[PDB]
């Protein structure tokens, strides 16, 4: 139907504008210490702590196959990558200083793409 194409292409821009957010929110971690997925290899205890793993390359899979319906589907993800790091870490540590910085820095960002997801509808 003529309807179903109109709700397809508001997903696809959805997902250019969510494209752009998730740029501009991994360039706030140039460290790359998000970048990736916790290699269970590396830290063999990880799923033991965090039930729900999240990182950017798992965020662009997604994105790439439109499976964002909304905003809010998307910050659960980011949140996700910060709020796991926040509690395996300690407060003295790279990492959980590296997830800090990036909720503060990504904050101002998503600000204003919920002010443009509402406006453009």
């Amino acid at each position: 139907s003529m309807e179903q194409v109109a709700m397809e292409l508001r997903l696809t821009e959805l997902t250019r504008l969510l494209r752009s957010v998730l740029d501009q929110l991994q360039d706030k971690d140039p460290a790359r210490i998000f970048a990736q997925p916790v290699s269970l290899k590396e830290v063999p205890d990880y799923l033991d702590h965090i039930k729900h793993p999240m990182d950017f390359a798992t965020m662009r899979k997604r994105l790439e196959a439109q499976g964002y319906k909304n905003l809010h589907e998307f910050e659960e993800d980011f949140d996700l990558i910060i709020d796991n790091c926040m509690k395996y870490n300690a407060r003295d540590t790279v990492f959980y200083r590296a997830a800090v910085r990036l909720r503060d820095q990504g904050g101002v960002v998503l600000r204003q793409a919920r002010r443009e997801v509402d406006s453009i509808g």
